[PDB]
């Protein structure tokens, strides 16, 4: 909310709507086409193209919204992780991730020499 | 400790709700209930649970800590699978590495010149 | 915006146009040929060649434009990451990237020696 | 580990300590493991009580995790036995040899550092 | 510094490898340059200024390929078989991945 | 630790790291002249016993060194020379060096 | 290095550590080695399991025997590089032996 | 220039010629490479003297290694050409993409550090 | 420092790996079989061994380039080539504190 | 084919086989499917485990649903062939679909 | 087979092929109302019981068909389309043909 | 045999995989959503599907040759090429008897 | 299998039949398996007798192998259970799917044969 | 010759030209391939008519497939060149050696048969 | 049956010798005796056993059948390892295939046109 | 049958790929043959006799490589990393490997 | 002995000796060089080269002797096979070979059509 | 000997010599160049080329000579086979080849259908 708020103010209401539509199309539970999204927004195809390619504030805000949508999925990822570990066919790689999540693994170094 | 700070902002009911939602969602994607089937046990309206889940920032933060707690509690079950891979008919060297790293048993030596 | 405008200063209007066209051809929607892009720009084929091979300011700017187009794909990449996690063969490597994205993974490092 | 288990013990009842050991033993000690209900019965507690301890009591969870670490630690020679079987067997593992050599800090990488800061 | 001909030779050798039939042979490049094969050989094997300049030119031609590389990276991510390694490269490009370390001990 | 506990730690480690069928916990308990429940108590609740037994395990593993080295050399010199085994050999004697360039500001 | 550890062993224990290492690094069973040393098998077993100075000395002589193999390892390395299937991993090791590879780091932050 | 000339000063004209001939035999494109005897004959020296320079003369060895480095360095655009072919070909190589990106320092790893060394 | 025959003797043996068996080598040196076992010292001979490996540099480089330019270009060989010339950068951004 | 097996089932059993297959080939639990069919869970279980005609009919409708997916499979096949990583194994299948590959045998003996 | 033996065969197969923790042999014996030794005797010495139980196992496996087909289609249509799964699909419907040329004398 | 619109309707749908969703397709056809489910018939439409795949032959061959001639020549693609033209022989010598 | 075991039974004593079952049970029925001496003792026979039967009596060996086949055959649903777990689990095995489909003869390869003889 | 001409008889001059153009676009070496619209324009036909020939005209489809076969067949020496490069290159391909040997029928499998079919 | 034909050509002692030699040589290449240590138990001279092993064609043929018999007798031990691979924490699909082939449970269907 | 020029063209095209700088281009081969590029294109795309002859020539050049292939096979078997697959190919070449079958049933 | 005897008679005593020496050098428990073997046989290097390259009877007899030496090693192979199966780390591929040795595996085909 | 003599009939003495030389260069002890082999044979480089590319009788004979040289390597191949079987990483694929060499492996084949 710290970054979204500063960026939001450099964008129009339609641009904000556009950023959310593009992200929802990819990260919210068949995808819409670019033409379908421009239509829904009531803008021309060329306008959407301009925002996506030339408007740095639009791009930056859209990346922040994307991060927010990705963040919400954490328990979904956790569920899959535990599924790979706790079934009758355990994944050692998944166990590595579990252990790292809780900082359980140690790497030890003995250093000699001079600088 | 973080759970305690986030717990004082919530009612007993919201707290029970958070625990029940986490258990349900961390289940494999067989016995898992729906959101309406997660209003009956708690004895609340479906819009209330939806408002807690989506619009209540204190509820959302606590529920995240509760999810971490859920995974943390499974430690001995994880360790059991690790040992099974080590002791099975195709012993996993990767599982052995992880065992050894758990107890800080592996050393890398480095000699540095300036 | 700052780095692009800085690099943009050293270029002509046509060169800036050329940089965008070359990048759009690769990162949006090769498909057009070098000749077709030169024709579109209303410049000689030999001029586009000289810009691409001999103009360090052009090359640097175009590379920054390439970075911008790549950055804008973020949610599309995230969507594929989640599909691999949630699909019929859940990808642990994708899960690792997800967890690293939010700084969820920690190792202890023990350092000995003088 | 003596002092750490003692510190985490202070906040739990005798029944809660027994429960933590039973749960870990079920997973980490040598036809089928016990169910939650079977263990609840063994402890003489209600199933809802065992769930509450496993779910909501952070002191119970933290103690039980320390118990888990202890059970895992005690397997060391069993892990070493498999390590040696992979090294010496008819499909000898160079990865297992690397682990053996790292265990005793026998492997060195040398570095010549240059630059500034 | 280098002669104009030597600078031209460096560009032609790099163009032969990194731009755009078959590639030109060494003999064909010497002829296009209007120099002896022995002269081209001498520059390539004994002239350190020429070698160093040509390497810098090679770096520049490679740098200019950036969007073509990115295009293939995106195709690997989005194609029928999405590549997780390509996803890792994408996320590293923008510094999106963190590892946390808790450091203990002495030096 | 008592003499019996030191003996028990050695027997448990010998069972795993010397050898061909290994003894059961019950057989090891009998051999020591203790009850199965005492052995189980030592292995699960006695932190001094666990700590000591782990150090004995380390000693038994350490003693295998020449046998590990033998297999390492067999992989190097065998019909299918192992480059990974060569890497371990060269690291063992600090024979491998990289140059590190570092720039700049922390 | 060896001469400090040597002091803590009997002459027969020194002989045993050398025989154990030679058996591995230059085919005999434990019984055959004990019979060769003129000691009982339970004695060899006690040295191998309970004598920390014996174990430590033996590991040291193991290192010495291993070090002596260096040219044999080099021969195999060069065979993998110059053979009918040149090995890139072997080339990497060669290059590292002579400190020919640079890993370059750019560091930024607090 | 400087390092080569420093090493070059310690060798005879014939030794310098020999070092280039040996490196050219390996690293310049020409049906079969020349044999040792063929190179000695071309140099107008004994088989035995070439062997001596190659094995006992540390200055010769050092100069020849520097010459080999220069020959390898000169191949840069040829290596880059293959890197791009792997990236752009019908089986695009993500590993080659990684190398490309490493070449220009485009890949960042972020570290968050805590503790006390 | 060493005698002339010892210097010749070192160069000759390392040549063997970098053929003649142990006793064959012992017979060439004019020493006993047992004496060879006793020595197996690790100083000059080892430097000649390193020197022997060092001298093969252009031959190693030739194989590297063949792997890069062959019909199946090796990306790992390209990696080593670039590392040889310090062309690959890894960037680290470090945050936090330690005290 | 289906119409012979159909005769050996009740209307509700036909409905159950279709629902079970649709659940898999076009998310519901066993209890939800039984509740949807208006039968008790032990009844669904008995049909699935003890009724051979039910099992046989259900496998047949499973085949029918699977067959209907053919163009979807073709779409994926062509995507793998014409994609940014053309798949040789997918090309092999394409060629085999149209009988384009010859395996040639020379036979000798008694 | 007796009614009890038919019941036992079904229970053993259900334990493995329907499901979540499975019953022990002792629990299955109790459920059937027979001694552990009787169950063991049937599983090891009764060839009619073994033969019948194998046919029941086949029936339980056969009944899984739509679930196997579901996973097959998921691998085909998923984010990582499986060409091997496509091959199985095409073979299922006899869609793949090779030409065989054969020459000559046996 | 089929009506003209049914022939047009078959060609149109197979085109979809070889975009428009199920209901989108149902709306184009001017039929109900339920009716589409009932049909999902497997005769002419299936032949057009096979016909659609059949027609891409030169595009498949182009990818085959690219794999063979690319910077990482595919031996498996070479195998398929040779099989296409019946160039690979497997020889069997058979002994024994059966009666 | 009834008649085959009956035929192989005719040449063995009751003790030899018991011995064959004990040996197979030791390997194929669900902390450590019995040693040869422990089984010899159980049977009330000398260790040399058990070795002689296992080594030299072809009728004993042949019967015991038939018993082995029977024990293995009876595991069928346990094998099927693992097959289904590999198909349906989070790392779904296309190879396991092929085995499932072969089990019921669901996979067809078509051939068009040409030539002569 | 014969099969091509039999299929060719069913097509117009323009359709024959179209079939060759489509195959040449895919299987003959020339920066970017031509688009469908580019080919229709080159042929002097509607976009819609090219589409019709490609999708509804079975005679066109069949002829074009035969033309594609002929174009692929003509590449033989180019394929053989790559096969030899894999065999002779710095990483010799045993699989390519197998193909070479299969090409000339050099590999035998011996079978000894018994029973009664 | 072949053992019986080859057995009638040999003495009791030669027969015992064949069984003992096979057991010894089929051991892992720990408790294995030498040829001289395989003359004592049998109570014969070392040259006699060497003559049987190398020069006696009837002894050689019988010993080969005895080696086959030795491997044959290990069937249930082989089956045990097979089941362990199937039931372990990384179930082996290849082991499942072999199980199924043992009992002729896998069918390939072929449709042939003339 | 073919003209002398067509036979010459078939050999040159095969020689360019399978014997022995860069390979010749199509334009360079047309010039060496003294024919139009369009003529070479016509023979390669439309002349079935020419295509069939060239393929037979290609088979002959490939057949002639036998000892070079065998040399690499032996190097794989005997080299520092002996290849078991190459050993299998060697043994199949001489018909050294047998599989036994006990056939049951009906057809 | 059926084939060795017919072939042996087309060879000289020295040729027979040569065939056995070449095979022993490879299959009998550091190998001799070609020059060392020619010396031991008391023949010239060129003579040994002639026999190995031009004498078809010599080559055929040597291959038969090689088969005989290889055959003798069967129990050595059996020992390794059982080592791969019966250890704490079983090989499924080795189990396949064991089962095939005893003809325990069935491949089943259902054939339809016409010819 | 029969096939070689038959093929040898169609060739000159020099051509036969050339065939052996080409094969010896690859299969014994390339190392000599095409020019060096032509010089050794006392023929023009263009003559060796013509034989290699245009003489079907030469090509066929040389291929038979190649087969003969390869056949003679038998014990060398057998030695490597045994080294893989008996080395530190016993090769099961090598064991399979060994067993197939002596026809030791059998499968049952069951055939149904009309």
């Amino acid at each position: 909310m710290a970054k979204l708020d500063e960026l939001k103010q450099k964008l129009t209401a339609k641009q904000i709507q556009a950023a959310y539509l593009l992200v929802e199309n990819e990260l919210m539970e068949e995808k819409r086409t670019q033409d379908e999204m421009a239509n829904e927004l009531g803008i021309n195809r060329t306008t959407l193209w301009e925002w996506r390619t030339k408007n740095q504030d639009f791009i930056a805000f859209k990346s922040e919204v994307a991060d927010s949508f990705l963040a919400e999925k954490r328990e979904q990822v956790y569920s899959k992780l535990m599924q790979l570990i706790l079934g009758p066919q355990p994944s050692v790689k998944a166990m590595q991730l579990y252990m790292q999540r809780f900082g359980l693994l140690t790497d030890k170094k003995v250093i000699e020499g001079d600088l």
